[PDB]
Parts: C-alpha cells; structure tokens; sequence
C-alpha cells in the first residue's frame, strides 16, 4: 500500500547516510515517536510504470528474511518514492573496517554465513542483489549481518538505457543480453568471494590495477581467480572458501544452500557475538 | 604513423562526431579522404579487412594524444542523410543497397567480425552511388563502475554484449524497412518497451506497413532476415542467394538517380 503523502509530514531527516545516480538514503526519525528509520529517496521518471511499481513493492513487502533489511512500507509523493526500511545502527562493513583494520577469520566466517543465508533467500525467490560487497552489508548494534531488497526505475533505469543505445535495430537475443547483463544468481557468489577476500586485506584483489586491465584480464582465456596474500594467517577451510566461491565457470560455481553446507560457514561459534566484539574494537581501538 | 596529419592534409569541413571526423584533401594529388580524430591489434585488424563494400583503410597517424584514422571519402554521406531529403527509396534501391551490405558483412563475417550497428546512418554512400560500411567511448563505457567485485562471465558482457554475427542480417531486415518507411519500426515507442516486448514469447517479428506497395519478394526478404531464432536466422553468403538481391539491373545506377533528386527534388 504505497502511501501518497510526503514523509516530511511523519519523519525529520537527520543525516544523509549515502546515496549515488538512483538518489539518496537518509537516517530519519519519526517526529512523534522518535524510532530510527533508513529513507530512501528515489527519483521517479515521468515514463516509469506505476504497475511495475506496485509489483515490486508487494513482492518487496512479502520477501521476509532475517538476513534482509525489514521494508516499513512506502511513499510517493511529487516524483519520488520514499521506502522506509529498517536502520542499521553501525552502518556497512566498509565503514567499520576503514576504522577497525581487518576482520578475523572467525568474523568473516559470521559475515559470509549471515550473506549466504540472505542470498539462498534472494535466489528462491528468483532474484538477484546484483551488488556484494562491503559497501552494501550492513551492520545493527545488535551484531546483525543484513542485506538490502534492490535499480528497474528512475534515474538508474534511464542510465542502463542509455549504455544499451538505441534499441529499434536490435536482433531479439541482442535484446535479451542487453536485458540480462551477464548477471546470473551465481554472480553473487562470486562476489562474496570477493568480498570475503576485502573484509580481510582491507581492498579487493586487483584495486590498485587500472579497471579496463582488469576486465581484459577477466575476459581472457586462462584467468587466474585471485586469492588472499598472507597464506600462513589463514585456515586451510578460508582458503578453500575462496577457492570454490571464485569458481570461474559459472556452471560449477556453487549455489548458496550448497556453500551453506561448507567447513568455513558450517563451523560451531558462528554468532553475532564476534560482530560485537567489532563494533566495541570501533568504539575504541 | 608518428607525424601529424596537417603536413601531408588539408583539412576542408567538419562531419560528424561525440572525437570527430572530418573531410580532408591531399596537398599533392588532390584526392579527397574522411579523417576519424579520436591500438596495435585493433590497427592490423583495420588494415588486413579490404572488401570493395567496405570503407579504405589509409594509415593511421598518431600526434600529441590523438589518433587519425585516414579513410577513403564517401561524398553523399549516410543513407539517414540521404532519405531525410528525398524520402523513401524504391524496392529496386533498396535491394541494391542490401545486396551491397550483405557482401560486406559476407566478407567481416568470414574474417570472424561482427559489425553490431547495421543502419542507415552507418551505410554510406559516394559520389559514384557505390555503397561502404566503415579514447572517449571506451571511458563512458567504463564510466557506466567498478568491476573488482565483478564475477568474469558478467565483467564479459560488459566487453562484449549478446552479439553475434547473425545479429547484422536481423539489423539489415530492419534497415531495409527503414530504407522504405523513414524510421526503423516502433521509433514512436519507448526503448525499455521495445527491450522488453523483444524479449517476449509472442514477439511478432516486425513487417513493412503497406503491403500492396511491395513485392512478394522484399517481403520475404523482410520474413527470412527478421527470423527470431538466430539458429535458424539465414547467413549473409545464405542471404546473397535470395530473389530480391539476386535480381537484375541491381547497379550503382539506381543510387546515381537517388543521388540526382537529393540535388534537385
Ligand atoms: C561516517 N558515517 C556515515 C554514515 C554511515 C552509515 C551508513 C548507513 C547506516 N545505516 C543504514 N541502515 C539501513 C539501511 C537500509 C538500506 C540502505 C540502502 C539501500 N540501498 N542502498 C544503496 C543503501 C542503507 C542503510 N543504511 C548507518 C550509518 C556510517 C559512517
Ligand atoms: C548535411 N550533411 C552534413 C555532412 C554529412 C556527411 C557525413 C559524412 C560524409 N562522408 C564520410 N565519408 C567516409 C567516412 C568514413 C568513416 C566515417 C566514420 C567512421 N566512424 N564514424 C563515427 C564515422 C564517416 C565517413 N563519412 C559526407 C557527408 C552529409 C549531410
């Protein structure tokens, strides 16, 4: 039931959290209450379907999953849509580890087991985050590990459209991959890979390499997955995470459920507790 | 070449561009050239594909940060700047300016190439009615982010896209309409609505509009080359075997008349 009424009449927006082409997300307070609350401002197109709208914010509202940002419902109001989620308190892991230095391997292990179950969620749901990285795991006082519920409207929606070109003499299956992308579920776990491997050195592998370098690299015939530096700081098991996440075909990349199943996330004392121990190590180092 | 190009061109007006191409003439002989301001396997790749359907490869010059790829001259320009004066062309021009294309695309699609942008403002056109097919894009291309947590098969299609060599005779299908109604089918439509009605499972491959104006031929043609299965989407050598292209008096001749009423209509 997206509301058509302006937030600014229930919440006062407190900080600007981040944002980028797609809008903004603010930190926002409930000006009666006073209950925390992310905002995020999304910049509609006059051309962009409200059915289209509507779909996806009802499959949005029924897509509930602990390890997914909880959805409190939205607005619309003067070309913008506002969707008001859960706050997470200590922000993304990138903004904690620029301060904390590196996580240990028993907190990426957490973090990785935490991403898997909200990715195995995303995936039977025939979705796709698109997007794993430091940068978009988020991080509650609590120690909780969640993902955002994505990009297909507005000003993001108009970019890809843009990078595409003009469409009108385009063969059906040129189409098809331009709608695609190249993204597969399997993507993701790629892509945590990578970010397990960022959550333990501080960048991801191949950051200070120019990116058209790297997507040569990555497109040619004997790529070399990367791995972590320090081989002696690390168990046989985080290496073989590694490993297998940063399977090169697609078709033998595991599925989230089956890397549920592996020794690096399967291990007992997984639990929140370690994120706690992070968070205090942000506090005071 | 590591000389700049103003020693051996004279540089006459601007063409086009979003670098630049302009027109140039020989201080020496006089012949005229088309110079592309913007490598080394991209360059031996340009120069080794000679087919007369396809634009002449020069040289290429190399000065104070900007490339010139020197090209032959094509005076009339592209088929879109043609028909936006003369309106659209007849069956007999068109099938022409097809049979033209398709032995320039037989010929990139035998050295392993695919062109990805067959359309009227990409066929250019001489002053002799013969037909040929021809930095900052690569940073806009890389501009639309990161690609460090890029999974490889993703960080592909960034590179390469869904193209392949059968996507140019669906693009000539589409081109051949254009030739003949002035726009591509559905330009009146949103392009996320094309995308997405494309990619559909009732998809009715598009047709020219007025039936009766065409022969059964160009709209078999029109039927073959629109085929959506590109497994089942006839080859160009294929393509060059087809009634409307394999007709007679197909000549030059046709485009010399074309080029007459864009002086005088
Ligand atoms: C220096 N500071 C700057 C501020 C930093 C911060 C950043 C974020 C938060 N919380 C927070 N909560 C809930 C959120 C829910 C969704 C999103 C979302 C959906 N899409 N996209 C792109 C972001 C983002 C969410 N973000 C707190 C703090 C900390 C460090
Ligand atoms: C009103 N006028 C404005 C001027 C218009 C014109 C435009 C072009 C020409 N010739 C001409 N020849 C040869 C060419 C070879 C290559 C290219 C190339 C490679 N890449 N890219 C982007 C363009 C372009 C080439 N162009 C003559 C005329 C006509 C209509």
């Amino acid at each position: 039931d997206i509301f058509n009424r302006d937030p600014r009449d229930h919440y006062d927006l407190l900080q600007r959290l981040g944002g980028g082409t797609y809008g903004e997300v603010f930190k926002a307070r409930d000006k009666v209450s006073g209950d925390l609350v992310a905002l995020k401002m999304v910049k509609m197109e006059p051309d962009d379907d409200v059915s289209t709208l509507q779909k996806e914010i009802l499959i949005l509202k029924t897509c509930r999953h602990a390890n997914i940002v909880a959805y409190h419902g939205s607005y619309l109001w003067l070309q913008k849509l506002w969707i008001c989620m859960e706050f997470c308190g200590a922000g993304s892991l990138q903004d904690i580890y620029q301060v904390t230095g590196s996580l240990s391997e028993l907190q990426i292990s957490y973090v990785c087991r935490e991403v898997l179950q909200g990715l195995a969620y995303l995936h039977s749901q025939k979705k796709i985050h698109r997007d794993i990285k430091g940068a978009n795991i988020l991080i509650n006082d609590a120690g909780e590990v969640r993902l955002a519920d994505f990009a297909q409207i507005g000003a993001e929606l108009a970019r890809r459209l843009e990078f595409i070109g003009t469409p009108y003499w385009m063969a059906p299956e040129v189409a098809a991959v331009a709608l695609k992308g190249g993204y597969n579920e399997l993507c993701d776990i790629w892509s945590l890979g990578i970010t397990a491997i960022e959550l333990a050195e501080l960048q991801p592998p191949l950051f200070d390499v120019h990116p058209l370098r790297v997507l040569f690299l990555m497109t040619k015939s004997g790529y070399q997955p990367p791995r972590l530096k320090e081989k002696g700081k690390w168990s046989a098991a985080f290496h073989n995470f590694i490993k297998v996440t940063l399977t090169k075909s697609p078709k033998k990349r595991p599925s989230a459920t089956k890397m549920l199943s592996h020794q690096l996330v399967s291990q007992p004392g997984l639990n929140r507790g370690l994120i706690l121990d992070l968070l205090d190590k942000l506090k005071n180092p």
